[PDB]
């Protein structure tokens, strides 16, 4: 029963990964990786990168963090395929068992807490599938035809998905591979795949500040958080 | 057909957040300014709790000299506050069957002219409109609050904003037809119209049409305002 982390993310497939952007003087990826290193229960912390950014990723992390369990690996096309490449890496290099769990997380979510990581580990050992969520900040409205409201579902039922998403490694690898070629394209969320196969996907409560840093909107939303903290 | 705006706030003792300054001036002023730039509004109602009415009236008037601003008394409920707006219009100006109201959060100062204009046009068409954006994140459903029950199709999922615009007589009638506890359950006025069989049209909002509540939300608003000048 070994515990693994996978840190991953992803204009016309050519733009620089946003996790390489500075945030208060240091790359977003470093802020994120620092959180995982402070957790002593991880055996390896995989950082997934597109082929052309691998060299930059490994040289950049090493100048800020000198932890031995950081390994930079090659990404896939889908977020799912990148996860599967992480499971295929662990198998080839370290070997897999039936109790090995992976905590997958967005490189551009640097504000996750120790609590979030710990609960994600514990819930992956229990049920083998976990999603990090917060109570929906806004009223969720459903529209099938995209012109009029078809439904406004009950408020306390509605949650907003964040990451980490943690899984039993063999379970999620098996569930994904059983899908048809068309169904791999549709099912982008790995937590939904486990849901549609009959696994219980437990919830871990996130934070309002556990934001994904993409847009220049999202970037200064992140700058709103970091300055008051010190 | 006369066109009205209603700008709404809400402890119970807290100072309304719309009175907080944003780049040197109250949040409510930023919001009211956008409605004043629309010339189709006949009256711009600003709702306030009874204890903050004097402050709201004096404060708005030192920044904005427009004649169609009137501060009125809010209710306990957002719906009741809306109903008080319709009751005020009926008493003071009179109601017709074609009269529409554009209701909007005081703490949403970043709505655009497009959002307001589309809200006016759609309320004249169908009599019920919601301002929405495509859900920024994956919406998960959980009935039991412990495990995922559903993850619905992404393209179906929207996040609610304001304005919410209505034919006045229609929404007043739809609310009044409800049972006592159904009024307590149904907080959303667009949901009431949906359940009564009206077509609630969608106007697309903006990612920056945020509600300024939390201290998180406050500097998110400070992120938006400095770059635009």
């Amino acid at each position: 029963s070994l515990i693994y982390a996978q840190i991953l993310a992803g204009m016309g497939n050519v733009s620089m990964p946003k996790q390489f952007l500075p945030l208060n003087g240091k790359p977003i990826i470093v802020h994120t990786v620092e959180k995982f290193i402070l957790n002593t229960r991880f055996d390896k912390i995989l950082i997934s990168s597109p082929k052309e950014w691998m060299n930059h990723a490994e040289d950049n992390i090493k100048k800020y963090i000198s932890d031995d369990r950081i390994v930079v690996i090659e990404g896939g096309e889908d977020r799912n395929e990148t996860i599967m490449n992480g499971i295929r890496f662990v198998e080839k290099t370290y070997g897999l068992t039936d109790d090995d769990i992976i905590v997958t997380h967005d490189a551009v979510r640097p504000f996750l807490t120790h609590r979030i990581i710990e609960e994600n580990i514990d819930a992956a050992l229990e049920t083998g599938a976990v999603d990090t969520v917060i109570e929906a900040l806004d009223t969720i409205v459903e529209s099938s035809n995209h012109e009029v409201i078809t439904d406004i579902p009950v408020r306390d039922h509605m949650y907003q998905g964040q990451t980490p998403q943690s899984f039993n490694m063999k379970k999620v690898f098996n569930h994904y591979q059983n899908l048809t070629p068309e169904k791999k394209q549709i099912l982008t969320d790995a937590c939904k795949i486990c849901l549609l196969a009959g696994d219980d996907v437990k919830l871990v409560k996130g934070e309002i500040f556990n934001i994904k840093i993409t847009t220049p909107y999202d970037l200064k939303v992140a700058n709103a958080i970091i300055q008051e903290r010190i």
